[PDB]
């Protein structure tokens, strides 16, 4: 097997070189600058505690597989892993309703906790002053991690396996040929290597820069305090670091809490944010490293903590009778979206990352590493923790330390999933932002652009509108982000014509006598017909698992636009097509350009759309013009376009695409031509709503790697004829009829239960499924969920959402629940 | 040679066909709709004035030579030209004025005229009411076509060096293969061809469709009339088309005149626009064409002619005693700019058009095409003429029909230089535009883009200006579209920092493992360094002529960036790029991508540069950081961009260079960051100044293909001991000293005569020269001019500069004007 | 219904505005009407200076109710007006001219 160099012996690369070893890859030398005893990273500062509960099914789903493994590594009769279970208090109203929704994906995801009275918060956890505690989560497979005692253990069985382990070894560079890497280069010599995984911490930036790897993670500091012996804890625990009560999160404080024998430990992210230089920490001889002396232990600032000992008295007051003994500012990882970094370098093949990872996930991230390496994919959903998922705005260092500084500040904070930051934004614009603004544009972002969600222009247009289209009141958290406003553009959409910005979405030129031949082996569809033709089609991996949804439209012979995901579709086309001309003829070549920010896209959607365009164009625009799912070039108001017929939305219209400079003239040529016709701008929050009316499927949400197209119900998007393509043979044999789960749409019977994403799904009482897509049908008037259901779950069948612990009836629903037969995109 | 086929048999394909033949190129068939005795075009209806005087040194060339050439051909001892004279005649002080700018012309282009007083003017023209008018410019050269009698001439003359002609011959299509022409198709079969020039007139769009080029001409209707006898006249003339005054233009009505015997003919453009589908004209069978009755005549609309006749008979009252005989209203072409149409398709190698051209200039043209078939280029400059010079947004259907149609409204006004159109405007903006309407820009435009030549905001600065500073008074023409607001830009340029907008100025990304080996042919630089440098280089044709200055940077191994001239720079790289693609290896194919839409750039320049760029960038703008002439990656204010060291203006400072979408967040964060600094918005008056005083030229006006590098004073950018690149040959032995002419910088001795450009410079009482660009220097506080001069004449020397009749004293100034130490750009 | 005490109308507005309104928008006022006249309650523009602002003028996290209508923003404009200088528009308060030889 390949020839591989881990950086870093801390809980990630350890437990990455016992999964490789685990699945007969044993070539493997892993390197440390500290000595192999104590290695002086953030593991061997960390105290432990793992709450496995979180809203990524992903990271619940690592942190399950952390406590499984372990509990299962041991020498002489004691574990890795004291199983004392979780407890979360809340001290306010809106953490108390912030634990229901967490105790819904707690069910979600397959992890056992219940909800627990002020009462029974004080049998659970005695020390506790009850008079401010509202209630808790209790999840009693919560615990505490030896971390540190779980490297030496793995280095012990990974060693006996035949791995290398070099301590007091300082890579200082990475060696490369022909853009893949071949060592790794320390002040003895280059260690060869067919593979190199940095799982060097919070010193991933540093590795990074050595290959020009931007890695967007901000070391960061962090306090943790030990106190005295605490009086009421005298002769409870084993010493010295003994543990009986459950780990304890008091998120209201920005603190948490275990024991150590009859000390108390005290974790505060109630500080001002620390930002650290690595390049600042001084070269450790690893003679000196020890406990109290290691690079990620930084001198402890009391004047800091005061506040957080204040807090900590409050809570548990036997804590005011011991002292504070010992304190340090302890060194970790952040990142902007605060999940983790994995993956493989855009800059250099068989160069990996694995970084920014809690002991909670640690032997979650190793495992699907290992699984990426041996298998060339992950067995578990990597989107939220792809390395490649950014934009390039997004990897500034700029960037990265104001929103990672930002992810520190809120990290025990109840958000709601649209919440946006405040700064930094305003850094990607449409061509149209002026024109959005004088119409009251409400901007979210994503991905550093600027999208309208709705116009307060269209506001006027409430008193008009007919009755069956206004939605019930909301409750306020489904209230949040959100508008009436939203019907309004909805109904507009659908009865008269809406302009929507669609300017963001990823938008790949893939050019060259080899594009058509890249495209007809990483898609679903038959791609080889003369040109004009647009196809939605998908990317597999060789599992089958849906890698992305994309459209395709064939321009030229050699030149095809495509409609993506995001970045890492970006950087998979990116690889591919390098690897294509890189081993192919003179007729392989193909290139891939990113020409979203240097272009912009507006969707003219409704059944007065021909109405509008005729006025500023004299292209036929008839259904003998142009076809569905065709393209062509038109003027319209004197700009050349690309016109795409398709609809997200389900109207008559096109997708009408120009280059960036033109696009301000595109938008007034139409605006004014629609004037007679009533036309709006509308938002991302109709779309959204219209869009799921359509029964179309997100990728990252709807579907990831981890669902065939079949159990997506999207099938019809595969085409199993052609001779090749990737994840065909894992395909052979299946349909959506024999499908074990299948993707289903829901509606909430009583028409106002409006729920968001995550709520977990039950049939006869049974936890089964959770809610993917969900939006209010304005045209169906109900609110709307997708989740995956068992497959002997049929169309009429009863489920019950739960929403901050209610449940709510839905029925499962035939989609598309607006014009199946497509009449309104049709002739 | 090769086999051509010429398509279309008017004045233009038989004066080609005969270029052609005298040339040794006689392998040419010419295809003609109509019979060959009356081809039933254009050039079968035009009445033939020649007025040789154009404000284009091009245009004015190609009079002369038609008038010489048609003198030349002749049979029983009467020629086809009659050389009566011209006569423009003045009946406002606007147009007085203009005729003194028009006898610059003609002092430049070495053309003979006089200005006429009205008794002088009453001499030559008896039939002249001479109340009404004011003067005249009297040319003695122009005078009367007889095309019809020129093109069978032609024919007859080239039939005998072996020409095929073939008239009732309708050609249906193009024939092609592998991107080259290979025949042209008639009902009858396919005609091989190895070359195919297109010169069919105003079918000119109809022909290019059959390619799918689109060639920008609009057919319009002109009408031309003819009076019963004149009584006047009775006796004065040989019958029946003799002619002995002046032709005779009365340009303050849209009218021209000519005698016909004792009849006379009167062209009138005092009329509605009159655009004509060529697809309803029929298709005429060649038996039924006749001297009334032919494609090119539609039937006279007498109501549109009315008010011309009544100018007529003020003008000319003698002709009041004459009634209309016979009109018509004429179809010919007319072009967005005015100018013709002609050279190589991007399309189809080996098709070249030749089209919308005036009998007037049909000999040059027909001369130019001859010499870019045969020998590769034209010996006359093309700039101005080449089918390539268009942008995108000026190639549609809407705006050919738009600006053709003004062009015609407009044909006989007097027009300033930088007039703009007042529609179509707004079609390119760059990312900044809605910052620069809240400076209140000025905005004028060109290639589609707006551009600010000053900002309204800046007005609130003149009151603090330095009194060294502020300019005398313009007179009333170099006033118009200026401000003394660009005296305070250039102030501030000079002394705080200013922000450009160089967005649209010509951006090509150059890509592929070929691309080194395709610039390092095409360019005078040696290219084949380290990633990093910019290089200022010229493109050369084989003759060393001057096709374009370009900036290069080479930004990665296989990508380049190219600052150029405009569309004839992208048109000739795409060619070429595809040419080596074509006939190289598989290292040997590259991309050229037009990348101005879709980027945006910044010049940010001043002494307070660096101070204002380190409040919102953490990277090394130092000396050492990035010296001049080089290029790298920056964050700015968040957004990455490419900062190259360079200055039109002559100061410290960066063009800044970021992707469209970025532009306005870039803008914002160094405008904020600008404030302690002072800094402004500045405007092209500004720009155009200060780049003049640092003694840049400015391709197409002060350098074209006429001049090599060394008159041009460009010989620094020439590497002559590279081992090829185009044009090398040609320029061995030449030398700046030894240059027979060489570009000169003047400055006005008064200074407050501001010119403008084409003025004509006299040394000691001689035309010697002409002014190329021309600005007030504010540095310098007086009018600068360039010329070429002969190589006699030195720095010191005094010439005078002819501005609307009066001479003007200049002084030939060592250049560069400011700064020619570069101690403002050094460090 | 449930209504919260600032809950504005969406119709009619911006019947009655300052001579600042057009600057205000510039500034990503979020306007409230009273009496129909626009009143800014923060200006999205200043939300830039949060990053800067001294920690002991952060206010906690709001619940729900108290947080409609609210931004944390405001806390940034309390800081400078206390620290710098600040600009605001009091065109909305009622203004009236008593005037004539009986007006004292
Ligand atoms: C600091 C901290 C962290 C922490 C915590 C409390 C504090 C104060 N409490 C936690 C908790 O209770 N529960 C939990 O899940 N996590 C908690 N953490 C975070 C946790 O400690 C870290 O996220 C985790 O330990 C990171 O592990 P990882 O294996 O990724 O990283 P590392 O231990 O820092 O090891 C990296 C190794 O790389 C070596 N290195 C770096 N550069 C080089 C070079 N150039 N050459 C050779 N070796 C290199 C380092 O020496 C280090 O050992
Ligand atoms: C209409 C007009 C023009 C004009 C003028 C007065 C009127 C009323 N007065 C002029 C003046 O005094 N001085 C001057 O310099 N020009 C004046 N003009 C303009 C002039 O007539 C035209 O610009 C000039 O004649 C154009 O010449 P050109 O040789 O370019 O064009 P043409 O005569 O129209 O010939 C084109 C031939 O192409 C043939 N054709 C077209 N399509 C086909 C196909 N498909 N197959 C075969 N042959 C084709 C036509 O039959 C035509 O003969
Ligand atoms: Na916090
Ligand atoms: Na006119």
């Amino acid at each position: 097997t390949p020839r591989i160099v881990i950086i870093g012996a801390g809980i990630v690369g350890t437990n990455l070189a016992d999964e490789l070893v685990t699945r007969g890859w044993n070539n493997i030398t892993v390197l440390d600058q500290g000595p192999l005893n104590m290695p002086g990273g953030s593991t061997s500062h960390a105290p432990g505690l793992v709450f496995q509960t979180n809203p990524s099914k992903t990271m619940a789903s690592f942190a399950k597989y952390t406590v499984e493994k372990l509990l299962s590594l041991t020498e002489d009769g004691v574990s890795c892993f004291n199983q004392v279970g979780g407890l979360e208090v809340a001290t306010t109203e809106t953490r108390l309703a912030d634990l229901k929704r967490k105790l819904g994906y707690a069910a979600a995801w397959g992890i056992e906790g219940r909800l627990l009275s002020p009462a029974e918060c004080q049998e659970l956890y005695p020390l506790l002053d009850g008079e401010n505690i509202l209630g808790g989560l209790h999840v009693p497979s919560d615990g505490l991690a030896s971390a540190a005692r779980a490297v030496q253990l793995l280095i012990k069985r990974t060693e006996s396996a035949g791995v290398t382990y070099r301590g007091s070894t300082t890579v200082t560079g990475i060696e490369q040929s022909g853009g893949r890497v071949t060592g790794v280069q320390t002040a003895d010599g280059v260690i060869p290597a067919d593979i190199v995984v940095s799982c060097a911490g919070f010193w991933g930036a540093k590795i990074g820069a050595m290959i020009g790897m931007a890695v967007p993670l901000l070391p960061l500091a962090h306090q943790y305090v030990k106190t005295t012996p605490v009086p009421a804890q005298q002769g409870r625990n084993d010493q010295p670091n003994g543990a009986r009560l459950p780990i304890l999160r008091h998120q209201d404080q920005d603190l948490y809490y275990r024991e150590h024998g009859d000390r108390y430990g005290i974790g505060s992210y109630a500080h001002r944010p620390m930002p650290v230089d690595v390049d600042t920490l001084g070269a450790y001889a690893p003679e000196t490293v020890s406990e109290h002396h290691m690079p990620s232990r930084l001198d402890f600032t009391l004047e800091d903590f005061l506040p957080a000992w204040e807090a900590t008295k409050q809570l548990l007051p036997a804590l005011a009778d011991s002292e504070i003994e010992d304190g340090f500012n302890g060194i970790f990882s952040f990142t902007p979206d605060g999940g983790p970094l994995l993956g493989e370098s855009k800059e250099l093949d068989g160069f990996y990352v694995a970084e920014a990872v809690w002991v909670t996930h640690s032997a979650g991230v190793a495992k699907a590493m290992a699984e990426l390496l041996t298998t060339g994919r992950s067995e578990t959903d990597l989107g939220e923790c792809d390395i490649t998922r950014f934009e390039d705005v997004q990897l500034t260092p700029e960037y990265v330390s104001e929103t990672s500084q930002q992810n520190f500040v809120e990290i025990y904070d109840v958000l709601h999933p649209l919440q946006p930051r405040l700064s930094p934004r305003n850094l990607r614009v449409s061509p149209f932002h002026a024109r959005h603004k004088e119409l009251g544009a409400f901007f979210l972002e994503a991905g550093g652009w600027e999208r309208p969600y709705w116009f307060e222009a269209n506001a006027a247009l409430l008193k008009e509108m007919p009755a069956e289209w206004l939605p019930p009141a909301r409750d306020a958290w489904s209230g949040m982000f959100s508008s009436p406003i939203a019907a309004a553009e909805a109904w507009k959409t659908r009865t008269a014509v809406a302009m929507y910005d669609m300017t963001p979405l990823k938008r790949l030129e893939v050019s060259g006598p080899g594009a058509l031949k890249l495209l007809q082996e990483l898609t679903t569809a038959d791609l080889a017909k003369k040109p004009g033709a647009v196809t939605y089609t998908l990317l597999l991996d060789h599992a089958g698992g849906v890698r992305s949804d994309i459209t395709v439209a064939r321009l030229s012979e050699d030149t095809f636009q495509l409609g993506a995901n995001g970045n890492i579709d970006t950087a998979y086309f990116e690889r591919a097509a390098r690897h294509q001309t890189q081993s192919g003829s003179a007729t392989d070549w193909v290139q891939v350009r990113d020409t979203t920010g240097g272009t912009c896209c507006i969707g003219l959607w409704g059944p007065l759309a021909r109405d509008l365009v005729s006025k500023v164009s004299d292209d036929d625009f008839t259904n003998d013009g142009l076809k569905y799912f065709r393209a062509k070039n038109v003027v319209i108001g004197g700009i050349p376009v690309t016109a795409m017929r398709l609809s997200y939305v389900g109207e008559l219209g096109w997708e009408l695409y120009t280059s960036a400079d033109n696009g301000q003239r595109l938008w007034d040529a139409l605006w004014q031509a629609g004037q007679p016709f009533g036309v709006i701008a509308a938002g991302r929050a109709a779309f959204s709503s219209l869009r799921l009316e359509k029964g179309y499927r997100s990728w990252g949400t709807d579907m990831t790697t981890e669902h065939d197209p079949f159990e997506a119900g999207l099938g019809f998007a595969v085409k199993m004829a052609k001779e090749s393509f990737i994840g065909k043979g894992a395909l052979e044999g299946r349909t959506e009829e024999a499908s074990a789960r299948r993707l289903r749409c829901l509606t909430i019977d009583d028409g106002r239960s409006i729920v968001l994403g995550k709520e977990p799904v039950f049939y006869k009482e049974q936890a089964v499924g959770y809610v993917t897509s969900a939006a209010y049908g304005y045209t169906v008037a109900k609110p709307i969920a997708y989740s995956y259901l068992p497959g002997t779950v049929s169309v009429g069948d009863s489920v019950d959402i739960e929403y901050f612990g209610r449940r709510i009836t839905a029925t499962v629903t035939e989609d598309p629940l607006y014009d199946p037969k497509m009449t309104r995109l049709r002739g």
